[PDB]
């Protein structure tokens, strides 16, 4: 069977798989969804279905198996689909090991300090694996495109922005470089905290952060939506404290689908989704 030499962050020299594979074992939403964009549906063998972003929810039918979830990955159903490929993604980081003996393995997590270089480097990889390298190419090129777009509005609008995350009434932030750092790194907004330290949980910030930042646009995603949890995004954006905000009193908060953002990213379809929110939140009037 032919092969296909697939250098990624888990091993930069290169990983054999095998070209056109059948039976493919997805854990990076991301992936999947690029998968799905490019017609790929039928070789998806399994993924973990705890949690699915509405967007994916086709992946129900029992035709693909579930293999757990995105934190605990049930090893001996993935074995049993004897899969002749496994995407696993930063979650699975430290499981790379025990996944790659049951089967070539790769790793395609966006790096979000280097957030386009990646994104493309992971379509580009699927592309060459199925035989899709024009197909992944014209995307990218209407992909980007699109972030040009979006960033020339961004720009347009002298502005700025704060993206928080809410989880059971905590709050944090993520700016440049962080998890949803794209939202200025790639889509031009610009930040109205520069400082925010970058991680992948954010940084945590009370209320009268939010106050004395003041952004002009408030991004917020809802980790407990994402995950099945109660949400608490109206008791921060509605809070008295901040009605004053720039963002509050001009209707500038942009509620992002907390699923897509948290759970996935970083493919052709939930990229395209994304730009779509930030465009429309920053097309609105007032």
């Amino acid at each position: 069977k032919e092969q296909i030499t697939v250098k990624h962050q888990l091993d930069k020299n290169g990983t054999k798989v095998p070209k056109n594979p059948k039976k493919v074992v997805v854990f990076d939403f991301g992936s999947l969804d690029t998968l799905d964009k490019l017609g790929l549906d039928d070789i998806v063998a399994g993924l973990p279905k705890q949690v699915l972003p509405k967007y994916l929810s086709k992946f129900k039918d029992d035709k693909y198996a579930d293999v757990g979830s995105l934190k605990e990955p049930d090893f001996d159903k993935v074995a049993e689909l004897d899969p002749d490929l496994i995407i696993i993604s930063a979650r699975q980081s430290e499981s790379y090991k025990e996944f790659s003996k049951i089967a070539p393995t790769i790793y395609l997590g966006v790096d979000t300090a280097k957030y386009m270089e990646s994104f493309k480097s992971d379509a580009e990889t699927i592309g060459k694996i199925f035989d899709k390298e024009d197909k992944v190419k014209d995307e990218l090129a209407n992909i980007d495109h699109s972030i040009a777009d979006v960033k020339k509005t961004a720009e347009k609008l002298n502005k700025n922005g704060l993206v928080i995350m809410a989880n059971d009434g905590k709050i944090s932030a993520f700016g440049p470089k962080s998890r949803y750092g794209l939202i200025h790194d790639v889509f031009g907004v610009a930040p109205a905290d520069q400082n925010i330290k970058a991680s992948t949980h954010g940084q945590s910030v009370s209320y009268e952060y939010i106050s004395k930042t003041n952004p002009d646009y408030l991004f917020v995603i809802d980790r407990g939506t994402a995950i099945g949890e109660t949400s608490s995004t109206k008791q921060v954006v509605e809070n008295d404290y901040v009605k004053n905000v720039n963002a509050v009193k001009n209707g500038h908060v942009i509620y992002l689908d907390s699923a897509t953002w948290y759970l996935s990213g970083g493919g052709l379809e939930s990229m395209t989704q994304m730009i779509k929110e930030v465009k429309d939140g920053l097309e609105k009037e007032n």
